[PDB]
């Protein structure tokens, strides 16, 4: 019923880029679903203390959420867009796995995973 720690965002001695895929990572991808009208659940990690989910964290191992990928980005964690793009992929898999098809949250997270699907279409090429 306890949260865990938080996904790390900071790590110094992990080697970092900043890739013009990343960049557009951060400009094109994180910022689209960011504002949208459904992003607020996803922009935190999960309180399971405050949403009473006491088996969220039994279920959910790899826990992850925007608010931690938008502080990767703008502190350049990431070595690559690979990584990155994993990060967005475990957000709504979470999502599915701890929830039911057409649950109101499911919904919203198909909705940002269209968009993010869409915008990553266009990634560029690395130069
Ligand atoms: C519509 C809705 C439904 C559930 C919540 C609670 N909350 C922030 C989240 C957020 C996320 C990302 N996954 C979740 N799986 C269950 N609750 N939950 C927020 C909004």
């Amino acid at each position: 019923s306890m949260n865990p720690p938080p996904p790390e965002t900071s790590n110094p001695n992990k080697p970092k880029r900043q890739t013009n895929q990343l960049q557009y990572l951060l400009r094109v991808v994180l910022k689209t679903l960011w504002k949208h009208q459904f992003a607020w659940p996803f922009q935190q990690p999960v309180d399971a203390v405050k949403l009473n989910l006491p088996d969220y964290y039994k279920i959910i191992k790899t826990p992850m959420d925007m608010g931690t990928i938008k502080k990767r980005l703008e502190n350049n964690y990431y070595w690559n867009a690979q990584e990155c793009i994993q990060d967005f992929n475990t957000m709504f898999t979470n999502c599915y796995i701890y929830n039911k098809p057409g649950d109101d949250i499911v919904l919203m997270a198909e909705a940002l995973e269209k968009l993010f699907l869409q915008k990553i279409n266009e990634l560029p090429t690395e130069e």
